[PDB]
């Protein structure tokens, strides 16, 4: 395990979303309003899994070897799985925190589904300027997804609850600059151009997705927002 | 990518659901009926799905060879990793057009997905005389789709809206039509008996593809029966 | 296929799967009621996936070779398969029952998506000691889910109509007790310890599958607990 310089960060990452996914699912205890327990379920989902895969990573099991630029390039296939199922989920929360209707949903869920997927075909493909063609349609996705989280989901907040309102608010603010941080440490990092190195790239995304998991539910399960108006 | 003599309709295929996929976007920009919104979502998801799958096989990451008769038979499996998600989105269109219950829905979506993954199966199996046994099983589900979709659903269209019901007839007429052909073309080329070249085989795919998404997304999105009555 | 000592009970399981799904796909035949078709829908999916995948395994394409110990370990990949999507259809069967709330669902199918992923992940891995510590990770998924139906679903049952509540315990008592036994056989199986030869374990889970399937869906679809309260 040691062998690998990366290996620090990914410890320090398991350790952070394990704690985490303790943390919401012992706060999630004392909850019974109906509301609140979608919340909670979602919202401890994603650093569970996250743990799971970052886990993974640690152990050596998500990690592949693919050849370009006539090299055997480390490729962690593990994120894309483990994305693959919590940015649905981060989207989830925001789409339920606002009422979304049914087909925005949908169009969020599956523009994600594209982004994901085309980023793993673009992580494992073996003609090197393939890769980035991927990567501007993934990006492509990204940028639909944001357009609606603001042209969609903002003007909808503000006829919603002012608690509700201004909790979307401020995590549509952190969803957005969070992960529009990603496609440029791809892009960057060993899995693009290669300017950075795998190891400062791995503490990287160790910072942006336990801010974007863990930070991010630290908000949304201290906010009110989250409970049905009740007396 | 010219290597290939198929190539010309894997970019031709690549072309036509990008450009269905942009024109089903931008048709549904104005749009705020919630019921709109669902159809719109789900049916502009179809050709972008496709599309990226489409550019998988042209840009040769969806093929495998896989050894049969004693030759390595090229396999393009992206065709079932489109099909997995954008068959029961397809069945989805039709299902909310008639309000469907959502067992049937659950019946649909299950069926479906045993069709395309013993499909898949199918065209990975190493042992000749086996593919045909996963074709037949396909082809079961296939046909309990077909049942379904005629003793189950068109005497649910009747009791709803007139274009709701004409529109309807016409998309199942289409679907069962387009829809029948794919285990006659699977059986009959490089997959199964080999008595079609895989570039013609491509081709016909390719027609029934198009025809199968942008078609139906033409007939449907172009209808009254997708918006709430409304004054 | 005879070639593997173990092929007559995956041929028996084969069949039998075969069986309990023609039964009760025959049997909801005669059923227009919305609220019984859910659970038929539910409830005969769950034999033919897992009629597909025993067939997989009989042929030989749902098995892989795994170096661990010094060797080559044969593994039955196909289980997991079947178990991801079986596993969820019976908890959504049980919960469907006692019409639990959209977050209990929820965290539900999550842990136990959690359970199958990390089991799939310890049979893959090459490290021999690792095998065990997603195993147990898996373990505490179940032991969440086995928690929440008792401690969520028990008391929410005698809230229902007496028939549903009835019907629900048996299922709970049937679930919990042939669950418990899958993470037994795998530790001590061909996958874990070694200590039992491969043939008994298929033989084990074959009882187990059929049990938890067939018996399960047996208990259930005879029970007026299925239907609305109608007159
Ligand atoms: C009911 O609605 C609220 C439940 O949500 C909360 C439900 C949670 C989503 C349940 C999912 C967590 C599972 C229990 C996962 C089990 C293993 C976890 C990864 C635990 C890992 C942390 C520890 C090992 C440090
Ligand atoms: C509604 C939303 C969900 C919409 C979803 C959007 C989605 C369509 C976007 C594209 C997803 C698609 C790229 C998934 C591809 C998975 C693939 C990378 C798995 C690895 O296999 C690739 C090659 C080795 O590089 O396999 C070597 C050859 C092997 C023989 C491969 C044969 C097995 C195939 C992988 C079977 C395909 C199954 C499906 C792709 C499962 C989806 C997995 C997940 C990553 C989407
Ligand atoms: C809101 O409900 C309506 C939105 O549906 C419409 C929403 C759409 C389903 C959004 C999904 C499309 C994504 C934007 C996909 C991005 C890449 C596409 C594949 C674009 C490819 C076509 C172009 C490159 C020729
Ligand atoms: C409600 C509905 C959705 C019901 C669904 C119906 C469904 C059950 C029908 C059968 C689906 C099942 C056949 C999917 C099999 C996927 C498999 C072909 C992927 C390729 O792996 C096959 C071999 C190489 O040929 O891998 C070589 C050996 C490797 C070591 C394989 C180990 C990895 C396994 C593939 C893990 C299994 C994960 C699940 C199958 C994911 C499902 C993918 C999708 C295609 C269904
Ligand atoms: C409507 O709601 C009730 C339908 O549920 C019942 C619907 C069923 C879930 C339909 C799914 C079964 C498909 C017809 C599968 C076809 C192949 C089967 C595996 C048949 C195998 C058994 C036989 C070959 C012995
Ligand atoms: C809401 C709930 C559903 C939450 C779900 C909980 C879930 C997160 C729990 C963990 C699931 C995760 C372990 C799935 C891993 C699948 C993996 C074993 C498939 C086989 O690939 C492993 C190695 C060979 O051993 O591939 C060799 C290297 C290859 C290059 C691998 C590259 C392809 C990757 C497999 C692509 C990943 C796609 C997703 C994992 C699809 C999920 C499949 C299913 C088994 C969950
Ligand atoms: C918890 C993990 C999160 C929130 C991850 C978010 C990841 C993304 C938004 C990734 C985006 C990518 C692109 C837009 C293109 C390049 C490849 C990706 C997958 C890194
Ligand atoms: C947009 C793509 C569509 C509508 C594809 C539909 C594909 C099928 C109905 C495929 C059916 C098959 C069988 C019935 C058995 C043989 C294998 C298949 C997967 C080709
Ligand atoms: C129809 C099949 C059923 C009901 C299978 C249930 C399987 C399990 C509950 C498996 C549990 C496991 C663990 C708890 C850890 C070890 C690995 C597993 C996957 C066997
Ligand atoms: C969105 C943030 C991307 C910028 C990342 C900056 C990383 C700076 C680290 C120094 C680069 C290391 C190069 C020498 C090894
Ligand atoms: C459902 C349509 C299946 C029939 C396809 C007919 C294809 C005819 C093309 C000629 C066959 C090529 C054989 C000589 C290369
Ligand atoms: C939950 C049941 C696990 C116990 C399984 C008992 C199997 C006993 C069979 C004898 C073991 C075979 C060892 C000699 C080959
Ligand atoms: C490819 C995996 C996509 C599914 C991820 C799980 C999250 C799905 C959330 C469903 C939202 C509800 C839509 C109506
Ligand atoms: C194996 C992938 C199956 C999921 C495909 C995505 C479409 C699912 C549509 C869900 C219909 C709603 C059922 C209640
Ligand atoms: C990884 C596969 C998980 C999906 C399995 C299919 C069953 C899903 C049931 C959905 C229950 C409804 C939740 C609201
Ligand atoms: C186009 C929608 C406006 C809000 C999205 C902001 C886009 C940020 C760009 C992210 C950088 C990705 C490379
Ligand atoms: C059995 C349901 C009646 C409607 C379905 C028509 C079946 C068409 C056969 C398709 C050919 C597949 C090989
Ligand atoms: C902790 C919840 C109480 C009900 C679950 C009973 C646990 C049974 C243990 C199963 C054995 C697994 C190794
Ligand atoms: C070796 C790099 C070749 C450049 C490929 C860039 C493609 C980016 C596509 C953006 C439209
Ligand atoms: C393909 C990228 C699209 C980004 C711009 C949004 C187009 C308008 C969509 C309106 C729902
Ligand atoms: C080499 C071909 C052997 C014939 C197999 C046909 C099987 C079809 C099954 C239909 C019930
Ligand atoms: C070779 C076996 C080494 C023992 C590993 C047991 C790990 C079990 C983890 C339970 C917390
Ligand atoms: C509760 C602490 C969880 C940390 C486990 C993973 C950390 C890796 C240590 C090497
Ligand atoms: C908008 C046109 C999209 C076409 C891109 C793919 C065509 C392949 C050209 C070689
Ligand atoms: C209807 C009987 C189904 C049995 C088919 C599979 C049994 C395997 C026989 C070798
Ligand atoms: C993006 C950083 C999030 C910070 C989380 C702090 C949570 C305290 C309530
Ligand atoms: C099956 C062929 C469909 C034809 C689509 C034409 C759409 C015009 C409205
Ligand atoms: C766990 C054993 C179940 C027994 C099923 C018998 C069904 C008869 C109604
Ligand atoms: C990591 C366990 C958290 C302890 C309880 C915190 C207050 C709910
Ligand atoms: C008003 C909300 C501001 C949140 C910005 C957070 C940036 C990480
Ligand atoms: C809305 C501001 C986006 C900031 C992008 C930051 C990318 C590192
Ligand atoms: C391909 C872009 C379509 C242009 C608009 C068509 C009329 C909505
Ligand atoms: C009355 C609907 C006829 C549609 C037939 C279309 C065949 C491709
Ligand atoms: C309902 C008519 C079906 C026609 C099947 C055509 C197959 C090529
Ligand atoms: C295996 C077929 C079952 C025959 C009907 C049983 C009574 C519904
Ligand atoms: C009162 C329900 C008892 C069911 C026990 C079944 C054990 C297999
Ligand atoms: C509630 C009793 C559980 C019994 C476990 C049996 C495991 C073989």
């Amino acid at each position: 395990i040691t062998g690998r310089p990366e290996w620090i960060w990914l410890a320090l990452g398991t350790a952070l979303m394990g704690l985490g996914t303790l943390y919401f699912l012992v706060k999630g205890m004392g909850v019974s309003d109906p509301d609140a327990k979608k919340f909670y379920a979602i919202t401890t989902l994603v650093p569970a899994i996250a743990f799971t895969m970052y886990l993974s990573m640690l152990l050596g099991y998500g990690l592949t070897m693919v050849p370009f630029g006539g090299e055997q390039n480390p490729i962690y296939w593990a994120r894309y799985a483990d994305w693959l199922f919590t940015t649905p989920l981060l989207l989830l929360d925001l789409a339920l925190l606002v009422d979304a209707d049914q087909g925005t949903i949908l169009a969020l869920v599956g523009a994600d589904g594209i982004m994901i997927g085309t980023g793993l075909v673009g992580a494992l493909t073996k003609v090197y300027s393939y890769r980035f063609v991927w990567w501007a349609i993934s990006t492509a996705a990204m940028l639909y997804i944001l357009y609606v989280l603001f042209f969609g989901f903002t003007s909808k907040a503000e006829s919603m609850r002012p608690e509700v309102a201004s909790t979307f608010k401020v995590l549509r603010n952190v969803t957005v600059v969070l992960w529009s941080a990603y496609p440029v440490v791809w892009l960057i990092g060993s899995e693009g151009a290669g300017i950075v190195p795998l190891n400062i790239e791995t503490l990287l995304f160790m910072v942006l997705d336990v801010s974007a998991k863990v930070g991010f539910g630290l908000i949304l399960l201290r906010s009110r927002a989250i409970f049905g108006e009740a007396e």
